[PDB]
């Protein structure tokens, strides 16, 4: 851990947390320095506002409180921080993508696209938008970490501090040895104030109470649209700092690993984190053609499937009870190992259904 600079007092709760685990917080800082603290597309201030805006989707004062504050230091005219309607037109018109990116990616559609890109007094470029969209989507994603580690405002986290393990190490060897569409949707289908002014639809969330019965987002075959060889490179043309930015943050969170489970070392752990990856992937509807869902069950414990599906799709949510029920065995470190394995997961996917709808208005 960067031991020194999470006891220093110079760096905000927040990225205290991340300092656990430096070969990811180096990629989280290396984006994060680049959206908010170097020159691009959109000023500062805009900046900032768009993730006030984002972190608003979940009712998360600590992200914006803060971006508030930076808002104001960077120019930033104050009377924006009296609601939405006192912005420009042009910040106004990401409400929705804004909305359906934090909650409900899979329907964004060429449709939206078109409303941004609409030509009038102030449209939105498609490099101006893709900041935007990488922005609205690190801001989610950074309100999962922070309510999901239990992160406090400027003790660093409400939750973290400065057997049946036997049973999973078991299952992870069995498998390191159609009706696969069935098992996916079984898996997709189970069940688990001063803000207002900056959302609109402030109810909206996963789960429709419009409808009777559970949220289940409509079954997209990953490999249709994918980061790999889809995403990433429509990313690196239209804002090329951050696509390979993403990229190596994105790579840096599947592939973390320091071999090790709760108080074992030695073990290779690459089947259970792509069980949590995959899971919340699936949560937003992305069927992988060659994974065999079942192993979800069979390596994710139930406490830990209601904690996952809680950060991901309802943050505000997240209670200390939630987060000492699973892995009860497990190392603090690997609980927030977790956390940054699922807001690379979500925010993989609400990007990819983002760049899927660019791509078809496009054609
Ligand atoms: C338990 C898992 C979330 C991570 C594990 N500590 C590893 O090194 O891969």
């Amino acid at each position: 851990g960067l031991e020194a600079l999470m006891s220093s007092g110079r760096v905000d709760n927040l990225a205290v947390v991340m300092g656990l685990h430096p070969d990811y917080f180096t990629s989280f800082w290396r984006l994060h320095y680049l959206l908010l603290h170097t020159d691009g597309p959109l000023a500062s201030s805009w900046r900032h506002y768009i993730a006030i805006m984002a972190a608003a989707r979940h009712q998360c004062s600590y992200l914006v409180g803060s971006h508030m504050a930076e808002f104001l230091q960077t120019g930033g005219d104050p009377e924006w921080l009296l609601g939405l309607h006192r912005a420009p037109e042009k910040l106004r018109k990401l409400s929705e993508i804004n909305k359906l990116l934090a909650h409900r990616p899979w329907l964004i559609t060429k449709e939206h696209i078109q409303a941004l890109l609409k030509t009038g007094e102030h449209t939105w470029s498609l490099a101006e938008l893709i900041q935007a969209l990488v922005l609205l989507t690190h801001c989610h994603s950074l309100s999962s970490f922070v309510f999901g580690c239990g992160i406090l405002p400027e003790p660093p986290s409400e939750q973290s501090s400065p057997r049946d393990v036997e049973a999973l190490m078991e299952r992870m060897q069995q498998l390191q040895e159609e009706e696969m569409e069935s098992r996916f949707e079984l898996e997709k289908s189970e069940s688990l104030p001063d803000m207002l002014c900056f959302v609109e639809d402030p109810t909206f969330g996963y789960e429709d109470f419009t409808r009777r019965g559970a949220q289940a987002p409509p079954t997209f075959r990953a490999q249709d649209y994918t980061w790999e060889d889809h995403g990433y490179s429509l990313i690196q043309r239209l804002y090329p700092e951050g696509g390979q930015l993403l990229d190596e943050k994105f790579q840096a969170a599947y592939s973390l690993t320091y071999n090790t489970i709760a108080m074992h070392s030695g073990v290779d752990t690459s089947v259970l984190r792509r069980a949590i990856w995959n899971y919340i992937h699936c949560v937003f509807g992305i069927r992988y053609d060659d994974y065999d869902y079942g192993e979800v069950n069979q390596l994710l414990e139930r406490n830990l499937k209601v904690y996952i599906k809680t950060v991901a799709c309802y943050p505000e949510k997240t209670t200390r009870r939630m987060y000492n029920l699973f892995w009860r065995h497990f190392r603090h470190s690997e609980k927030v190992h977790v956390n940054l394995l699922l807001l690379e997961a979500r925010m993989q996917a609400a990007l990819l259904y983002a760049l899927r709808a660019i791509t078809r208005y496009m054609t």
